[PDB]
C-alpha cells in the first residue's frame, strides 16, 4: 500500500511490488517442482513459460519503477543549495 | 476468462484463454488414444487419431507462440521507463 | 481527444489519442482471438490472426516509443529553467 | 458436412466430408466381403470386392494426403507469429 | 483493392490483396474436393485436386512469408524513434 | 495408469500406454511364432501368424510416430522461454 | 534536387531523395505483387517478386539508419551550445 | 536443493535442483544405452531408448533456458545500481 | 553481366541467371510440347527429364544465391549505426 | 562405459557403441569371407542377412545418438551470451 | 574481511571484502574451465561452466557498480568542503 | 595502402586494405559464377562456387565488423575531448 | 592453464583453449586425410563426425567465452569516468 | 595444420585426395557407353558412383560446417 503522501520509501515501493505480485510466485515454484519431476508435459510447460514470463516482467518494472524514483530523488536533492 | 483488450487481462489469463477455448479436443484426443491402444489397426480409428494429434499440435504452437509475442511487447513497453 | 502541437496536450492526451485512433483494430483481434480459441485449425483464420498480431505489435511499440520521445524532450526542457 | 473455404472449419471437416462423401462404398464393400466370406467363388462377387477395395484404398490414401497436405500449410503459418 | 507504396495501405489490406487477387482458386479447390469425395476414382478429377491444392499451398505460404517480411520492416524501422 | 491431458503425464507414461494397451497381441504372436517355427504348412496358422505379424508393425510405427510428435512439441514449447 | 554537404538539406531532403533515387524498383515491385496475386505459380515471377522484396527491405534498412545517424549527429552538436 | 522465491538460492543451486529433480531418467537412460550397445535390435529397447533420450534431451534444454533468463533478469537489475 | 564492381544489384543478378540459362528453357518448353504431343517416345522422355533436371538446379541455385547475397547486405546494414 | 557425469565425450558414445557391439564385426567377417568363398548355403546366407541387418540397425543408431547429442551440446553454447 | 559504515573501512577494504565473500566460485570456475579444455562436450559441464560464468559475472558487475557509486558519494560530500 | 598502427591509416584505408588483400576470390568468384550461368549442372562447379561464396560472404562481415568496432572505439575517444 | 588472479589476458586464455585442446584438433587431421583417401570406411566417417561435431563445439564456447570476458572488462572500464 | 588454409583449400584437399577413383569411374563410364551388358562392369560403376557420390557429400557437408562455424567466430567481434 503506497500512496503519494507523507510517508513512504522505496523500501515500500519495493515491498508493494513483492506483495502484489503473491500467488504468481508460488505457482511458479510450484511449475518448477513439477517439471524437475518431469519435462515433458506441454501443459506444464506452457504454465511455467506464462509464470516465468510474468515475473521477469514484474522484476523489470519493479527495478525501473525505482531506478526513476531514485533520479527524481537525486534530482531534487542538488536544489538545496 | 475470455480475454479483451481493456484494463485487465494476464500472461496466465490468455493461457488460460487458449487452453479453455478448444477443451473438446484434449478428450477426444483422449477418448482416440485410448482406442488406438485398444485396436491400432482400424483405418478410421487411425484417421480419426491423426486429425486430433495434429489439431492438438497446431493448438498447441500457436499458444506458444502467442504468449512468446505478447511478452516481448510487454518487455519492449516496460524498457521505456527508465 | 485529437493532439495538435498547440497549448493542451498532455502524454496520457497523447496515449489516448494513440488508442482512439485505432480502435476497430482491437475488436478484430478479440473477435480474431476468440474464433482461433474456437478452432486453431483454419488457414484464413490464422493468417487474420497473424496480421492483427502483427498490427497491435507495431502500434504497441510506436506508442511507447512517441510517449518516451515526448517525454525526453520535456525532460531536456525542464533543466533550463535555471 | 462439406467444407467450403469460409471463416469456419477444421481438418476434422475435411475428415467427416471425406468420410461422408464417400459413404455407400464401405456399405458396399462391407456387404461384398459377407457375401464373400460365405462362399468365395462367384467370380462376378470377385470382381465387385475388388473394384469397391480398390475405391476404399484410393480413397483412404487421399483423405490421408490431403489431411497432411493442410496441417503442414496450417504449421507454416504457425513459424510466422513470432 | 491495391496496396502501391502509397500513404494509404495496411498489411491487414496487403493481405486482402492476396485473397481477393485469387478468389478462383478456392471456389475450384473445394468444388473439387466436393467432386472428389463423390468418387475418388477418376484421374482426371485427381490430376485437376492435385493442381488445385499445389497452387492453393503455394499462394498461402507466399501470403504468410510476405506479411511476416512487411511486418519485420516495419518493426525495424519502428525502433529507431527512440 | 492412462494417459490424459491434464498437469501430470510424461513420454514415458505414453510409452508405458501403448505398450501396455495392445498386450494379448504379444503373447498371441508369440504363440503363434512358437507354432510356425514348431512345423509351418497349416494355412490358419499361418493366416494367424500374418495378422498378428502386420498388427505389431502398425502398433510399433503409431507409437513412434506418436512419441516423435510430442517430443517435436515439446521442443518448440520450450524454445519460447528466452 | 540531391543532397550535398551544403548549407540547405533537411532530413525531410533526404528521405526524399533516398525515394526518389529508387522509383522504379517499387513500381517493378507492384507489378509483380500484382501478378503473383492473379497467379502464384510462375517461377519467373517468384525470383523477380523475391528480388525486389529483398531490395525494398535493404533500402527501407538503409534509410531509416541513415536517418537516425544523421539526428544522433545533430542532436550532439546542439548539446554544445552551453 | 529446493528452489523457491526466497532470500537464499543462486543460479548453481537452480542448475543443482533441475538436475537431482530428475535423477532416475540418468540411470535408466544409462541402463538402455548399455543394453542397445550390447544389442541394437529390440524394438522395445529402441522405443525405451528414444523415450529417455528425448526427456533428457529436453531437461538439458528447459535447464538451460531456465538457468539464461534468471542470468538476464540478474544482469537488467544489476545495471540500475549505476 | 555481373562484375564485382559500383553498379551490379540482387535483380541484376538474377537477370544474369535468366540470361546465361536461355537456351535451358527453350529447349525444355519444345521437348514440353513433344512429350503432350505423344509421351511414348524413349528419346523424348530422357531428354524432358534431363531439362527439367537442369532447370530444377538452376532455379534453385539462383535462390540460394539471392537469399546469401541478401543476408549479407542485411549484415552490413546493422553497423550504420 | 558412459555415464551422465564428468567424463564423457563424443568420441567415448561412439567407442562404447563399437565395443558393445564388438562379437557383430568378427561374426560378419566371418560369415562374408565364407558367403564369398561358396555363396549357396542358405544356411550362411540367413546367417549373413541378420548379421548385414544387425549392424546397418547398429550404425544408424550410433550415428544418431551422436546427432542428437551433438545438437544438444550446441545448443547450450549459444546461451552462454 | 568486514565492511559495516563505521569508522574505519575503505573502497579497496570494500573490493576485497566483495572479493573474498565469492572465493568458491573462482576455485570452481578454475576446475570447470579446466575440465572443459580436457573436453569440452560433456552437456553437465557445459552447463556448470554456464552457472559459473554467468555468476562471476554478475559478480564483477555488482562489485564495479558499487565502487562508482560509493565514489560517486564521496566526491559529492568532497565538493562541499568550501 | 597497408594498415599500420601508426599515425597514417584511415577507416576508408582499413576498408581498401581489406578489399585489396582479397583480390582474387573475387575473380574466382566471377568466373565460378559465369561457368555457373553457362550450366549450372556441374559437381565440381558447385562445390568450387559454394567454396567462394562462403569465403567472400566471411570476408564481407569481418571487414564490416571491423569497421564498426574501429569506429566505436574512435567515437569513444573523440567523447573526452570536452 | 588460467586461473582468475592478477596475472592472465585474454591472449593468454584463448591459447590456453588451443592447448588444451590438442590431441581433439591431431585426431581430426588425421582422420581428414584419411577420409580423403577414401570416403567409404564406416568406422572412418563415424569419427570424423564425432571428431567434427567436437572440434565445432570447442570452437564455439572458446569465442563465446572470450566475447564473455571482454564484455565484462569493457563494463568494467566505464566506471573510470 | 597451421594459420595458413582456406575454405578453397579444403576444398582442393578433397578433391585431390580422391583422384584415381575419378578416374576409374569416367574409364567404366567410358567402357559402359561402349556396351552396356558386361555384369563385371557393372558392378564396377555401381561401385565407382556410390563412391564419388558419398565423396561429393561428405566434401559439401563439411564445408557447410566449417563456413558456420566461422560465421559464428565473426559476429563475436562486436
Amino acid at each position: 500500500v503506497t500512496v503519494p503522501n507523507d510517508d513512504w520509501t522505496l523500501s515500500s515501493l519495493s515491498e508493494t511490488f513483492d506483495d502484489g505480485t503473491q500467488t504468481l510466485q508460488g505457482e511458479l515454484t510450484l511449475a518448477l517442482d513439477k517439471l524437475a519431476k518431469n519435462p515433458s508435459n506441454p501443459q506444464l510447460l506452457a504454465e511455467y513459460q506464462s509464470k516465468l514470463s510474468e515475473y521477469t516482467l514484474y522484476r523489470n518494472a519493479q527495478s525501473n519503477t525505482v531506478k526513476v524514483i531514485k533520479d527524481v530523488d537525486a534530482a531534487i536533492i542538488q536544489n538545496f543549495r
